[PDB]
């Protein structure tokens, strides 16, 4: 019925990686800024490593399952496990951390190219997850981390699913727990909102029991103020009541793509074309024998 999931969960060694610093905390555990330093091998990988009760422990394998299953350019893979008194999941570090604090921190500096193009690439992430049948099921601004300002990936696998968030949530899901490819599609218009308002909180300060109502009377996130009708109309049909309805990941790559190619016509920002981000051609952007885990393939 279903194919054989082949993928290779990758056990490492404790004393192969080392703790730099905390990149985050939370009530799941701590994320380190880490140095993975494998075999004999003469590479050094830049890592973050998640640190995690017997019920945590089956949820952290539940996502690195998923984690471990996935590869593409535009989603974050697990690169392994450690085993330790507490389990840790070894993962890619992603400099710039996430989008969400990316696009309120850099907001003077951020162009219409680099919006749209964060859409396509989002787009073309979710459609890979839709391509292995995997529902996301937390898709928002805060779950897209910045590998580069010019390359984004999708992550957090805590809520994936094969075949809560509520002001993320298509009304199905918040109503009756219904979890589609469609219901990520409407995560992604919330995602893009939050993008083009530079990280503004979707229906602030409304209570999340208050947004099943409001959605059902047929209130909608506000158009941006850099959007065009053209980009808004976009954001309005991943939120139409029937999923069906709703774009598909493989039309808004196509969509978000044409927009790329004259992206003035589609987003009005100030001073648009003289901002500056930092690229892999800018000094001391990037130490002896690093190589980035895009570019460490197999044992
Ligand atoms: C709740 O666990 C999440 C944590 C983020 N995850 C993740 N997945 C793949 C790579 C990756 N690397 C990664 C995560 C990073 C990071 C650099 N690289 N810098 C930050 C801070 C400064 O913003 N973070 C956040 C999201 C946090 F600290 F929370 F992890 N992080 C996916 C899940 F493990």
């Amino acid at each position: 019925g279903e194919a054989p999931n082949q993928a290779l969960l990758r056990i490492l060694k404790e004393t192969e990686f080392k703790k730099i610093k905390v990149l985050g905390s939370g009530a799941f555990g701590t994320v380190y800024k880490g140095l993975w330093i494998p075999e004999g091998e003469k590479v050094k990988i830049p890592v973050a490593i998640k640190e995690l009760s017997p019920k945590a422990n089956k949820e952290i394998l539940d996502e690195a399952y998923v984690m471990a299953s996935v590869d593409n350019p535009h989603v974050c893979r697990l690169l392994g496990i450690c085993l330790t008194s507490t389990v840790q999941l070894i993962m890619q570090l992603m400099p710039f951390g996430c989008l969400l604090d990316y696009v309120r921190e850099h907001k003077d500096n951020i162009g219409s190219q680099y919006l749209l193009n964060w859409c396509v690439q989002i787009a073309k992430g979710m459609n890979y997850l839709e391509d292995r049948r995997l529902v996301h099921r937390d898709l928002a601004a805060r779950n897209v981390l910045v590998k580069t300002p010019q390359h984004v990936k999708i992550t957090d696998f805590g809520r994936a699913k094969l075949l809560v968030p509520i002001k993320w949530m298509a009304l199905e899901s918040i109503l009756h727990r219904i979890y589609t490819h469609q219901s990520d599609v409407w995560s992604y218009g919330v995602t893009v909102w939050e993008l083009m308002t530079f990280g503004s909180k979707p229906y602030d300060g409304i209570p999340a029991s208050e947004i099943s109502s409001i959605l059902e009377k047929g209130e909608r996130l506000p158009q941006p103020p850099i959007c065009t009708i053209d980009v808004y109309m976009i954001m309005v049909k991943c939120w139409m009541i029937d999923a069906d309805s709703r774009p598909k990941f493989r039309e808004l790559i196509i969509e978000f793509s044409k927009m790329a190619r004259d992206p003035q016509r589609y987003l009005v920002i100030q001073g648009d074309e003289r901002m500056h981000l930092p690229s892999p051609t800018d000094s001391n952007f990037y130490m002896d024998d690093v190589v980035d885990a895009d570019e460490y393939l197999i044992p």
